[PDB]
């Protein structure tokens, strides 16, 4: 129909709203041969234009992409999250839901609904694939076929009301380890940490409360606690009646963090206090006997002009997040911290390791880095969440390497790939889209995962660019049983 | 997954390969309200990298596009034509068929069966949908959905082996007529005349003879008679033996102009000879008493660097096709043309008119121009083949308006689209593939018939590029009936 021209559906954030299959992707280079394996992302696309031309970028309808590896060959299939909204809207032909995370702007016509997209992560777990936005349950879909089954609540077991979209998997016990906040509704205090088996059956779901009324996008998991980092981007009800954005960041409040054990309850959470900062994607998180640590980019504001937050727009400078280790020690009294030590000097974002080292100790990382040094010669907005550089950064000694995907190409969030099941922590690839703004061109690149500097040894040629997206994660071919 | 890196498969004629779907198509202005019915195309696009490097560009698997018009909105659906070739391919997931029309440089395990493609032209009929390619019978597929039901020999009645790509529709009968030509193999002179009634039932099939072993691509159609333009594009088994294209002109053999009595046979058929010539698609033919009038564009050799011709490389300035009308008498005696005489001044293919005035007295044509004089900004050659202008002619007083794309796009073969159903001749719409070859989008845009000097009236923008095509069709929502 009719897409507002708005900055936020021009340019290089124009609709795609495309779903298809290609066979057997073109491959410049090599493909490695030893891989065999899925990698799943997603990224916000509304199905119809928006009730208002202001629509947040998070709020896009969810579209999920599926790069199969087999054989040197990719296979390329991208749907819509089947959600109740998406079912919905499509039956009706135009949006019914209204501003993100906002019901008292929808139509009357769908008032209690999930109005969930499903558009933040898209992980394989228990032979399914799980679609995961905040505000709402867990959706299940098929890893391959990309089909929709539907929203699940584990039987019938799970109690909360919403689902977190970044869930760790425990390399030991194979749980999916995940969390909610808002887990009795909308400005509701309450918190879960979850973790279901294998199979797909809840396992456990503890709760407990919540310092503010916050969001709780990331957090942590260790071999023996769960961790929490609260920062004070509020809600509140009576800012959604004065129709303002849903997110704020209060500068005065401090910020949190919530040590939990794993086989422990409400009763057994510490929290620890530290001054007021705005936190982003974990990285890792692990612990050294009480000795908890956990790593993430931490900024003054703002980590990206994709959040609409009360106050001032945007502040370029002050958004800029550094990857930063804290370190809480549970067998101290008070609240204090132990360490807070930056652990790279560029500002970055969406950071990632190797999976089979989550929740343990570790020295490998990945992240997108928000170059600035470098020109950008591409009409149509976009220079603020423009993450132009991809990095590796060895934790053990500080040394990290980069590369730069030219003044034309933006980067979307990497994903780390094994060489063999029992190699070296960090020996293999890393992947991620380079979407061409100039030629509307994506390539899934591969770098070798310790040579990133070299560029990439292949890159699977897409005929079309695939819009920004939010996460995905790979699965070897074995965890589709 | 590695296709050559030969110019037929870089820069616009990249492999697209997707199918899929886009629900609303962005759209830029507003679609005539009254428009309900489907616009079908269809391009060349191989499913995998071909056998031998210089594949040719009609050798590519057909990829068939539907733009559903209804209440002014455009829905897009692709999807590929499952051909028997493109059915075991898909199966062995490598090409297996040797070069164009080369059934001797095919791999065994395809030996006999159906080469063609089905990527030449794409029309409704009989409730079905015709996807048609000269070396092989008529596919027949779903409308909506481009499900593929198969080849077909009409109910088990027609004979011949092959089915032509440019089928006329009698104006009153509703009769789909087409022809065939190496109707008993490839290589065999012999031919047919063909109609079939508009529920799908073999009416005649009447054979005859041709003057060479040459290429009939298109054929003219008047209310008396079928005509049948004879180039020396000529084939030899000893052409194939030798690994050559499939075709070959010869400058120095004359050409021909066949006029049969379309309630006739063999007999009747009446040969009219010419200078040497290369012949294009037939804009429309109608017959005055026994005048017999056919217009085309003609030109010296060569008129599209699509073909690969014996000899030398492709000549731009002989291969410049101009409309022509050719007129014979099947009342005077001989083989002596009574008039030729040049309609047009600017090179032109891809002619089109107001297809209710088909095999009828007509004055409004449509059609693209290759105009040189005009600056083209996108780098990767393909300055040749470049349709960068679409042009209205108004026969009856040879006024003619044109409209051009600009530097960075190209124009695919239009169609026209009555304004209502008595509405005067050419009073309406032409629809039209443009395609942004700098940035790689493709908007179906929609001019007035009449007035196409004042740009496109509507721009359905699609977020991907379609590749160069060859033939549609547009169909009334009755049609589907
Ligand atoms: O529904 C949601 C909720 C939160 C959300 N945060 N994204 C980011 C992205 C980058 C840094 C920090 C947060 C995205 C979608
Ligand atoms: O399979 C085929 C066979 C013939 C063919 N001719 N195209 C043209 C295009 C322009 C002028 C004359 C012929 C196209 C595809
Ligand atoms: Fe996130
Ligand atoms: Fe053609």
């Amino acid at each position: 129909a009719h897409f507002p021209q708005t900055p936020g559906f021009s340019g290089t954030l124009r609709p795609l709203r495309i779903e298809g299959d290609i066979l057997d992707i073109e491959i410049e280079g090599e493909v490695p041969p030893q891989l065999n394996g899925t990698f799943h992302r997603v990224h916000p696309d509304a199905q119809f234009p928006p009730r208002f031309e202001d629509d947040q970028f998070f709020n896009g309808d969810g579209m999920v992409s599926l790069f199969r590896f087999h054989d040197g060959k990719i296979d390329f299939r991208q749907r819509y999250a089947q959600t109740d909204k998406w079912k919905v809207e499509r039956k009706a032909g135009k949006s019914l839901f209204g501003a993100y995370r906002n019901p008292l702007t929808d139509d009357a016509s769908v008032q209690g609904m999930i109005r969930g997209t499903a558009n933040t992560n898209v992980m394989v777990h228990a032979g399914k694939l799980y679609a995961m936005k905040e505000d709402s349950p867990c959706l299940i879909m098929d890893p391959l076929t990309l089909e929709t089954e539907g929203y699940t609540n584990f039987d019938g077991k799970l109690q909360s009301q919403t689902f977190c979209a970044h869930p760790k998997i425990d390399p030991v016990t194979g749980n999916l380890c995940a969390f909610a906040y808002g887990a009795k509704g909308l400005m509701t205090l309450d918190m879960a940490y979850i973790e279901i088996s294998p199979t797909g059956k809840l396992l456990k779901e503890i709760p407990f409360q919540n310092p503010y009324y916050c969001m709780m996008h990331d957090f942590g998991v260790t071999e023996d606690y769960a961790v929490f980092a609260v920062m004070p981007l509020l809600s509140s009800w009576d800012r959604l009646e004065q129709r303002l954005p849903f997110f704020g960041f209060d500068t005065t409040l401090p910020c949190y963090l919530g040590i939990l054990p794993r086989n422990g309850d409400a009763r057994d959470l510490r929290w620890f206090k530290t001054g007021n900062c705005f936190v982003g994607h974990v990285m890792n998180a692990f612990n050294d006997g009480t000795k908890v640590h956990i790593d993430m980019p931490v900024s003054r504001n703002n980590s990206f002009p994709f959040f609409d937050v009360h106050g001032a727009p945007f502040d370029p400078v002050a958004g800029q997040g550094f990857l930063t280790r804290w370190t809480v020690d549970m067998a101290s009294n008070g609240d204090s911290f132990e360490k807070t030590e930056r652990l790279f000097d560029r500002p970055d974002e969406f950071p990632r390791i190797d999976e089979r080292y989550a929740t343990r100790a570790y020295r490998h990382g990945w992240m997108l880095i928000l170059d600035t040094e470098k020109p950008y010669e591409a009409p149509g907005g976009a220079f603020y969440a423009l993450t132009n550089t991809l990095g590796h950064i060895d934790l053990a000694t500080g040394k990290s390497s980069s590369w730069w995907a030219g003044p034309r190409c933006a980067i979307q969030e990497p994903c780390f790939i094994p060489r063999s099941p029992d190699a070296p922590e960090g020996d293999g690839y890393v992947i991620a889209l380079v979407d061409d703004h100039v030629a509307n061109y994506s390539d899934l690149a591969i770098f070798d995962a310790q040579h990133v500097d070299q560029g990439p040894i292949a890159r699977a040629k897409l005929p079309v660019r695939i819009r920004q997206g939010l996460h995905g994660n790979w699965a070897d071919a074995s965890r589709l049983a």
